[PDB]
């Protein structure tokens, strides 16, 4: 997905493809890069389910929220960077055994955003 | 900058808020880190 901070430009590179699309338009706008690539430029003017255009046609729905979550999300994920990071409605960290200094860690980052899943 | 210059095994990164990062840091580096603390609130220790 693309959920991020409004505004955020995410280049994924596909089999080749005539177009690509965002069943609303408000929400993310989409160019093709390469013939083949995705380039996509996320709005983020509401949260929504959206379904994309191709020349295959495979569509991958993406979650779109504004980030005061997502990009938020995107720092999380580089400084941590066992640990899974999903974006859902709130930031949420998961793992199974992970070590007493890590969790620490998570707990440090946590003051950075108040609505966190841990 | 000037947190970098004052420090300058520490590591020092942008962000959002300023953060500092290290493995096995002595004790006097970390009092001298939350020291430098007060010098701006938003700092990721």
């Amino acid at each position: 997905t693309i959920d991020l901070y409004a505004g955020q430009v995410r280049v994924i590179p596909t089999k080749p493809v005539k177009r690509v699309a965002i069943g609303d338009g408000k929400v993310l706008s989409t160019t093709v890069v390469d013939g083949n690539e995705l380039l996509l430029l996320g709005d983020a003017e509401g949260e929504t389910s959206l379904r994309v255009w191709f020349k295959d046609g495979s569509e991958a729905a993406y979650r779109v929220l504004v980030a005061p979550v997502g990009r938020a999300a995107e720092e999380m994920r580089e400084l941590m960077g066992a640990k899974i990071r999903v974006v859902g409605d709130h930031v949420v960290v998961d793992g199974k055994n992970l070590a007493p200094t890590t969790l620490a860690r998570v707990r440090a980052l946590q003051a950075l955003y108040p609505k966190t899943i841990v």
